[PDB]
């Protein structure tokens, strides 16, 4: 299990987190470990074998029995107890405390989710992936998520107003480099914050069953916005394809924020003259952005219309029946597009 | 016994909670069976019979007899002490531990609450209707309520701005389906948060006598606004009657988040064409919410005048004696309505 | 399952008592039952299974589950855990307390040991053979034993005095029923007190590893004296047989103190006239007791000599050559015997 899959299983509501909570309220230690390989058995010793179905009380009792509990890799069947997790002393560990030192060295030797709850406190700890993560109470998670929501909604506001300004300008298109990639910079920023809040909701799980509602209501279409902007705006002789769009997407994601705030890097990712004299360079819209607003319209139609036209200003100068002249287009169907596109001018 | 009625009967301030706090300060356990009938008297054995009047001190003293206390159904009399509580072993339960297993099995046998305070520990368990629920300290409930009240106030603010936009559009009638439903969606979400916070408020009972204040100050007139908007916005020859409006209210309450984030399903709940063109359709308000701002105005009179008119546009275009011409309206009541209409016309 | 085997296996030194002491020092409860059958599995529900060999710390750890621990009949196989040992509620038990009530009824159904230990105290309870018995600290048992040893010592002194008187009568020709029989009564009484203190010797097991040697010193050859006296003082036409001697032995042992202290009853139970004049009567002795003091002497030879003679007066009047004339007896052993009689004459 990945870090943000172990955290998902440790999210509230899940049976494993229920057992952790029952232990925590029981004010007693617990060293629960997940998985069953030859190394887990080769390190564990001093315990029984059970083979009974998982329940919120079995781990609680066997942890009360003052020992480490081992669980199936899916955390469904219990087959050990009382074990003394004894890895070698060669593995470094800066923790002070035998239970937690054993937990850390166990996690390092065997990349499995080992849970180290300490008595006298309400602390839940996991040492996976080379770091230890103290599972936090819901209050701090909700606080930081609420703080992040304000910045992210301010970000949606900035995106919407900048993009509306750019679209209105592109109706009478005259393009500058700063104007063509400020939208991209802000879009990448909002994408990054969306991913961060996604990590928070993943670690939160079900107690905060409202941040998913907030994100669904707020961010709406962001990945589709990135796809549309890259498809429409990509200075390269051949038409960009799905593979090229994806490659540009992870190329953007590879950029750092310091690299994100520089227009030269964002230009060379798309592929532009990197010189400072190209800031006023302009190009015609390919057609994805403005025409994508048409409802009940498929992407294949968008691609074939782009192939038939190759730009958006010629679409603006296009007649009412030349759309019908495109292959696979009828008369009344084409009339819908021209009426919508004409209304898009204002 | 509903779970969210016994939770209330256990809330701070009640005599039962006073007895529970005294028991918890006694650093001893308790096995309290609130209730007594044929099922319990067949289940319980080997104890004393008191039939005294309940008092927190009496309960605290009897809980020291290392048995099970059996209060009366309404929690007013202590009637059996030191009873053994043999359950029916056939019932399958997961709570491993004789006290907890017997508590759960008696709970299954008869759905009375069975509070099981752990020995020398500060946990209070609830065993109503096959559900287990640790009674949390009021600090945690207040923390989560404080976290949720921010979401409630943000939802109220967005509802307020959306409703202001709706009123401004109504006074110069031009309304789309989105303009209508962006009000009802926020309304239903606010009601959802209202019920969720009211659950925590009733759990707190008396300790949190600030949360009820804030909730009533923030939510305000939600039910009335909902009822008026349901009577107003409905695609039918005549606005639905009180019974029909109520039934539509349970219809909305039956809807969940998945069919609440979609506008088309909400439109069809009222009964609307599901086409995206119908999403762009236009409908004139019947006037209920718009002219309901008139103070001290009779609801029956409002319904009568709307029936005589049918839309807010007619009311805005009504003459000085047009309302007086309507039956049941004199001269003073005529221009009294128009005074608000003239002022709101700006 | 018998008390004076199960207490012995519960005596200090035995592994079960070591485990019980480990539990007691831990200030936690316990519930251990030794024996599995169809009725035990019928009672058992909600437990575990290990099948591991006995060792002191298993019960210590497993006692924390607030259930019960079940071990095989031999009490050396660990086979369940955590089980809520629920017997028939119809079984009477005046014990108040769910742990102990379950222990008592489980023991009454399955007559195996059911050891119950109350937490926060140092009490050990055994429920063998349908009767409770608190295992006491070794101090109380030692004190009772010390008090009883003084009584045993003074009884031994009285027996020594009266038996020396009887021996002095034996070297003469004065034999009376009362003098012959009072030593027998005293000897039976001291034998019964020896058994009573041997019970506590077994209960101590190893803690009282001096009372057994004190009893070995003080008691001496009580059973040998029983056999010799019964075979000698046999007022019947023929000397008794070994089976008849043994049968008379348990016949006397069946007498309680009330009819043992009565001289006439003791005379009658072996078989004598009940007249008070028989107490002054003189009966011929086989000489077993009189000449049993000869060292390196075989019982079979003495029995054959008694068969050849029939009375002690024959030995007192035995010549030098008549003893040699007896079949199976040589001449060198002949004047071994008559030397002893001659020496005791003075």
């Amino acid at each position: 299990p990945t870090l943000r899959e172990t955290l998902g299983r440790l999210a509230p509501g899940t049976p494993l987190r229920d057992g952790l909570e029952r232990i925590l309220r029981g004010r007693t230690g617990a060293l629960i470990v997940l998985g069953y390989d030859d190394s887990v058995e080769a390190i564990c010793d001093g315990g029984f074998v059970l083979d009974v179905r998982y329940a919120p009380t079995r781990l609680r009792e066997l942890s009360k029995m003052d020992g480490a509990v081992v669980l199936s890799s899916d955390g469904s069947r219990i087959l050990r107890a009382n074990v003394q997790l004894v890895p070698d002393p060669s593995i470094p560990t800066d923790e002070s405390g035998t239970r937690h030192r054993s937990a850390e060295r166990t996690a390092i030797q065997t990349g499995y989710p080992v849970i180290s709850v300490s008595h006298s406190m309400s602390i839940v700890t996991v040492y996976v992936a080379g770091e230890r993560h103290v599972v936090p109470d819901s209050a701090t998670i909700l606080s930081r998520a609420n703080q992040t929501i304000a910045t992210l909604e301010r970000y949606k506001g900035r995106l919407d107003e900048v993009s509306r300004q750019l679209s209105t300008a592109e109706i009478e298109d005259f393009v500058t480099l700063r104007d063509v990639m400020t939208v991209v910079q802000r879009l990448e920023m909002v994408r990054r914050i969306s991913l961060e809040i996604d990590a928070d909701v993943v670690e939160l799980g079900t107690d905060g069953r409202q941040l998913k509602l907030q994100l669904d209501e707020l961010v709406g279409d962001n990945e589709t916005a990135r796809e549309l902007i890259v498809r429409d705006y990509h200075a390269n002789p051949d038409p960009p394809t799905a593979a090229q769009v994806a490659a540009t997407l992870e190329e953007l994601d590879s950029l750092s924020d310091s690299e994100l705030l520089d227009f030269t890097v964002l230009a060379r990712v798309f592929g532009y003259p990197s010189t400072a004299e190209a800031q006023d360079s302009a190009m015609s819209s390919r057609g994805y952005r403005a025409m994508a607003a048409i409802p009940r319209l498929q992407f294949a139609h968008v691609d074939l219309l782009v192939r038939s036209f190759g730009s958006l200003q010629n679409l603006l100068a296009a007649s009412a029946d030349d759309l019908q002249s495109v292959d696979g287009i009828g008369s009344m169907w084409a009339r819908h597009i021209r009426e919508g596109l004409s209304l898009l001018a204002e």
